[PDB]
């Protein structure tokens, strides 16, 4: 192609930063002014103007924009302040974006399969323009975060993922694709808004359900490979855990907000245990609920905990749960799922009432906050474990930081930063009585899926197992540094999220390479130079034509 | 655009004289031989092929084939040979290839618009690639030369014209546009073929035939102008007389097979005269028929007779006509349609019942064979008319060389050579007793509608004036040489045809200006340059872009 | 795209086979005669064409159009009438053709990698319009035939090849890219030819030619992956062994003129011993030649034997090969290559002066006329062999028809039927005055390279092995029915060559598969079916957008 069409497609337009000859040789001459710019200067002049910006909304609404502008631009920028950019990019700013979604709105951004459509998603699905890809975001909308459902406004979600996976681990912005499922809503509030982009009707939980992303697993692979990867995202645990028993054999898939999660959440009380160094045999870890959270790094642990010579059974007989109805016990009122089942430990003599009444009877080395019900990690609470433990283990994930179970501060203060604390949410350093400043530990999943994901589409990998969150997990905390340690941050410093990344990639290339679930061959010799070298980079390209005289 | 499209497009692709540069910078490198040749080599390549050839309808085909293959170049090797060619692209041979299109088929080549199509002619108006047409041609097929109805085995016609328009005039392709209107056809042997590439029914005489020709005419004009010029042709006496009456002063249309013929007898009727100096008043015209090509001419006198200081009537008077049923008389039971009454004067004492026996009771200064019914001007005929005037005027047009009405030989030397025969078919000059060389001129109407044709369009005349007609005439004639003159030919070689129309473009827009029928402004000074300066080439262009260092 | 560009590509367009509705929606009416055909009007049309042609090569010029206009149809009709057009789309008309490029020349049809396109080639590469190529040829015009250097000239063998890849094995077409490599010519007439299409200069050899064919190799490669098939063809030996035993193990390429030449004969061979039973070790091989074919036919002979309970030394030793320079033996005084000497054997006592003079003093079982030097199987060579074998195997590959050896005629006559024919040349069935008639085999390597190529694709086997093109003789050969070896073929009829390569194609997948090569996963349980689906077709396919009411 060549002309304004150039200028049309954000994949290949540079603005001012085009070539005097390119701008000739491809008849682009008289449609930009007379000035060249560079890549620095374009980035200059955003920041110049993200800062009279005020609200991050507006921040987000701008940057979302030279996305369907200049490819190349927007994603420098993007790594240029990744830390500070990724929280309008993403998390929380998104959740605001996606609430807003249909109002906001400008160009569209990914894919949209209805159940309207059922019978013919093939051919959508080759209404899309990529050629090769190899990221797959999707999901029903049906549980955007901690708004429920936001029907097709969700679509927000897919398009900030895929941003991270290009951000921090290099995958191709082409070879990605965020897809929103419609299959109608619940949410009466977006079933009477003019402004509303989906299906106006109920959900669908029919067979047609699960048929249609039947359908669309088929015509992606079909479309694009075998191999290709399918990331579930913001589901319905119930689908988004079956969903992923079903295909995940099937299909190259993985759910994070469950695998994903579980990766991350380990990673910390791993780097903990390397502080405390306690003989797993006398561990005790008790949730304060029974929720995809829960489940998901329950099992991860485990699973850990397992390949420590440690007999499934007894390594789960370690790990006790609380949600709303109380304690998670053999024979209660209350229901328990079959995904509960194994965690649900016969009856203690005495049963408690209060997650603090727990705490005792139990007498858990670890903690963890997930139910997303704000601040239940209460002073006293803190101040139980902080006795009953020379050190405890406390993780307060709910967010956003209004949902946490507890603070950093209440969190060391209350223990004598005796204790070991992260934040699912953020948290500023903590200086107590005796001039100790404590940096806490927040455990994002851009820590993971992006590791996780460069990997396994370098490796043509065909199917993603626990063992390789297990392993992934590892290889996050693998990385900090024992003044990190000293700090007392359990997750490395989120400036570096790229190279932690690209790390992570790396040994997971490798891991992956030597139980021989990777097929992309030949092997290579120095997987590290192999990936660093496959990344991709937001360094414009000249345009220009090979030509060359003839001798 | 850019790629192979340029290769595949005839306008665009030239071949291997595709320059290194262009390639390079075009993308072409590597899609043609490392050879560079120049249109010469190129045209040379197929002259030696030519020559292999046998059959002249096998050429037909070749050449045709370099059209929808290599614009620039095809139309080179025209005018490369023109005289030769002409035949060849265009009659005799092109009557072979209608009856033959659709076993000779091989690509589209001009617009197909069916009765079926009635109603939406618009739409199909408007999927003709070009964007300027200023010359059209259409005929639906009924009367294609001495062939009769031929169905869309006409649209072979408007396709030949239009290479002479192009070939001749120096007009551009692009803007040219052959057009095929199919309303059934009444060829039993096509109605049977099983390759006929139309529609399967009889001819519709009904109303409708009349609005589709509007629709169309309306739909052209429309989406390319009113002051557009379009070319009736192979068309049924009936409807081309009154669809000239209709549409004349209506849109900027006219006819060659009336319009044209007229123009190009005269032109003879004027150079033979010329040497003869016959006082008009004392001149008297006959027609051997009374059918479309004569009323087309019968007129073209009549207007010029006017011209010299006669009245209609007393011109007309001059002329008679004897069609097959005999003399054309006041009140003869025969049927005498408005368009003849004017000519069919009152009966002479005498009704004679040959054409010879009419030659004497009338005593005609002129004699006209058209009748397209063979050697009907009997030796004697020749004798008698050569007796009867010292220089009698002969003109057997009718074709093929075998219609008609006699030939060059039994005219010069049944008359010593005191004639001035002229031919609508080719002739050969004839050395006598007294060893005396002389070349009957023939009448080619690709005299005529090129030269004019190029004219009224850079004029953008609206309308089409028999004034321009009988003035084009004058142009031509007055294209001669008393060589040419004393050489026997009333009619220049077709040999420079080129300059012929062109020479007669000029004159005529001369003549359009003057009148004021000319709309092109501003009127130019040196008409002779103006056309000179606006006739197409043949010769190669770039695409290399306007590239340039800036200081 | 749209509109005229859709019927612009020979890959796209269907002349009058546009259905009205592809026609319609795809702003295509009016652009064509409002006839809709069906391709079997439209093959109808062109054999009916074919009949009154007369030349061979000018059947070729007519077909190889259909080509760039409207592949499916040009295909449909050749694998329609595979039998006789396959030699006017390939030898031995195609050699008439390729002497006579340029001086035909029309349109581009392949790749052309000029060396003076060197340090370039890759840009030329990613000049080809197809995305997804597969199957690659490519030649240097050095031996093209046995014409010799042609130059550019021979760019038509890759083209024509490909065609019968497809043609008899099902290949997709816009995956398949003949290429030719421009590096000067050493025959003198072209570099005379005002035609010619190629670089003006003497064959170069220096460093730079084969640094010119890795850089390319990879070039393609790079693009097109590794397992894009590359098959050799028509180099000049020399640098066929070479470039051979080059990347054959670094890439997925082979050679036809060697590799294939040589599993026809031995399926031929295979075949005569089915009907002969003469328990190997008794097998006595000598061979008109020792030039290119020979040494490869050898081998993989060697190489079966070697599969029968021998060793590769014994194995050979049962070969001989008997040159122009006398027979291949120790110590000759002529001049021996490399791969000549496992075949140039010890002098037996007496020396032969002569082919027959080595018939006896060897009196071999089998003989195989490779020369191409004409008939030197004389009557004598023939009955000698008759006589002191009960079942003798004779073989007179040289072509075409006047190099052969000898003749079906001569051979079972002079032999009463006891011999085994088998000719490279065409010839029918021969009645002897016991009224015996007997239909002589033809070995065409196009029994062969299809059904391979086939199966290296589908099956991803990233490099192609010897044992295969044996194992391919075998499947080849197994395809003989016990009639066709009663009519005495030990070929099949040529008229099933789809079935055939198919059929070696199946049987070839499982092998590669079986022998851990093919690398396409999942592996397949039925070969079958598999390779039977993906077979590529003449059929015509719908444009037409999937349109479908929403509820
Ligand atoms: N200037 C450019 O845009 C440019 C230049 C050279 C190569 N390429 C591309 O590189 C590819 C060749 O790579 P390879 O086959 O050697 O790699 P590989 O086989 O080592 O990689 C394995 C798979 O992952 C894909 N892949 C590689 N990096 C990726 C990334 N960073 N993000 C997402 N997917 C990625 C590959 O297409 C491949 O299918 C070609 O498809 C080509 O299009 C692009
Ligand atoms: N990467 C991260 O930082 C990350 C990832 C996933 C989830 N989370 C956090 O975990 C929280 C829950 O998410 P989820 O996906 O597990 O949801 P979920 O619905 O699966 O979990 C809810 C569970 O918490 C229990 N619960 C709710 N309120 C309770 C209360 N007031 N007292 C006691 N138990 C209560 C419920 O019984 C239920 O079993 C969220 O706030 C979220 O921010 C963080
Ligand atoms: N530029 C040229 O050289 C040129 C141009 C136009 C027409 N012509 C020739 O004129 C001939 C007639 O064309 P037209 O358009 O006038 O056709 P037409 O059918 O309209 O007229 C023919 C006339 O001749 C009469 N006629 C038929 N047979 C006759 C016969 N046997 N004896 C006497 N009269 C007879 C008919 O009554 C009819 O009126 C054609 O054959 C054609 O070759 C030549
Ligand atoms: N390299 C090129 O291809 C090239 C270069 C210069 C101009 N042009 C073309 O010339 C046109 C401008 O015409 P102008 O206003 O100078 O002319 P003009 O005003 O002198 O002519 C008047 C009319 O005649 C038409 N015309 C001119 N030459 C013609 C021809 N050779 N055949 C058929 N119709 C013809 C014009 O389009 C115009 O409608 C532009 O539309 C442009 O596309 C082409
Ligand atoms: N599938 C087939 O049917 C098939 C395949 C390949 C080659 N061939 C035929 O094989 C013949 C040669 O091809 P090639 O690949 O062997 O090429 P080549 O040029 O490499 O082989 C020539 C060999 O024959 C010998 N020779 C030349 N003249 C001789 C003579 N006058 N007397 C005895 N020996 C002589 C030479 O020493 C040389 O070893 C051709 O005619 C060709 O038609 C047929
Ligand atoms: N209407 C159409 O033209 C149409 C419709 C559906 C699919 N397809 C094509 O089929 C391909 C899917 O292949 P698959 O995954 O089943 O392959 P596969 O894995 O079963 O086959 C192995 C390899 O052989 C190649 N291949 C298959 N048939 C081929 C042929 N006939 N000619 C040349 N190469 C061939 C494949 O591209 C593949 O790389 C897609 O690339 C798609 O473009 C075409
Ligand atoms: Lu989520
Ligand atoms: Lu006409
Ligand atoms: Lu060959």
């Amino acid at each position: 192609e060549k002309g304004k069409p150039l200028m049309l497609n954000p994949r290949t337009n540079k603005g001012m930063a085009f070539t005097l000859q390119e701008r000739q040789m491809l008849g682009l001459q008289g449609l930009l002014p007379p000035k060249i710019e560079t890549q620095d200067i374009q980035a200059l002049r955003f920041h110049r103007n993200l800062k009279k910006m005020t609200s991050p909304l507006e921040k987000y609404i701008y940057i979302m924009g030279i996305q369907e502008r200049n490819e190349k631009l927007f994603y420098r920028i993007l790594q240029d302040d990744i830390e500070s950019l990724m929280p309008i990019v993403y998390t929380p700013t998104v959740g605001l974006a996606c609430s807003q979604y249909g109002h906001i709105f400008r160009r569209p951004k990914g894919l949209f399969i209805s159940i309207s459509d059922r019978g013919h998603v093939r051919s959508i699905v080759d209404n899309w323009p990529e050629n090769h890809v190899k990221a797959v975001v999707v999901t029903d909308g049906e549980r955007i975060l901690g708004l429920g459902d936001l029907g097709v406004y969700g679509m927000g979600i897919p398009v900030g993922k895929l941003c991270l996976y290009t951000a921090c681990a290099g995958i191709r912005p082409d070879r990605c694709l965020p897809v929103c499922i419609d299959v109608g809503t619940d949410n009466i509030a977006l079933l009477k808004d003019p402004f509303y982009m989906g299906l106006y009707q109920k959900r669908d939980r029919t067979q047609q359900y699960d048929d249609l992303i039947d359908e669309f697993m088929k015509a992606i692979t079909d479309r694009y490979g075998r191999n290709t990867l399918i990331q579930f995202e913001d589901f319905g645990n119930h689908n988004a855990f079956r969903f992923l028993r079903k295909y995940r054999e099937k299909y190259c898939t993985f759910n994070d907000d469950i695998q994903g999660t579980a990766a991350v959440a380990l990673a910390g009380l791993l780097a903990a245990q390397k502080v405390i160094s306690k003989p797993i045999s006398e561990h005790k870890i008790l949730f304060l609920g029974a929720g995809e959270a829960a489940l998901g790094i329950a099992n991860l642990i485990v699973m850990s905990m397992v390949e420590n010579g440690l007999s499934e059974q007894e390594a789960q007989k370690k790990i006790w749960m609380f949600d709303k109805y109380g304690l998670l016990v053999k024979g209660r009122k209350a229901k328990i799922d079959s995904y509960q089942e194994p965690f649900t430990h016969s009856a203690p003599e005495s049963i408690p009432d209060t997650f603090e009444d727990a705490v005792n009877i139990l007498k858990p080395s670890t903690i963890i906050g997930v139910a997303g019900a704000g601040r239940l990690f209460t002073p006293d609470v803190i101040r139980a474990m902080a006795s009953i433990n020379e050190r405890p283990v406390i993780f307060a994930l709910s967010n956003p930081t209004a949902q946490a179970e507890c603070t950093a501060e209440e969190a060391y203060t209350l223990t004598e930063g005796r204790c070991l604390f992260a934040s699912g949410s953020p948290f500023g350093p903590v200086k107590l009585t005796d001039g100790r400043v404590f940096t806490p530990g927040q455990g994002n999943n851009v820590y993971i899926f992006p590791g996780v994901a460069l990997a396994v589409i370098l490796c043509n990998t065909r199917h993603i197992s626990d063992s390789v969150f297990l392993e992934a997990a590892k290889a996050l905390t693998s990385q900090l540094t024992d003044e990190e340690l000293a700090q007392g941050r359990l997750y490395p410093p989120l400036a570096n999220i790229q190279e932690v990344s690209i790390n992570i990639a790396i040994k997971v290339t490798e891991y992956l390479y030597a139980n021989k679930m990777a097929f992309r061959y030949p092997e290579p010799e120095d997987k590290a130079k192999y990936v660093k070298e496959r990344t991709w980079r937001s360094e414009y390209d000249s345009l220009l034509p090979d030509v060359y005289e003839w001798p």
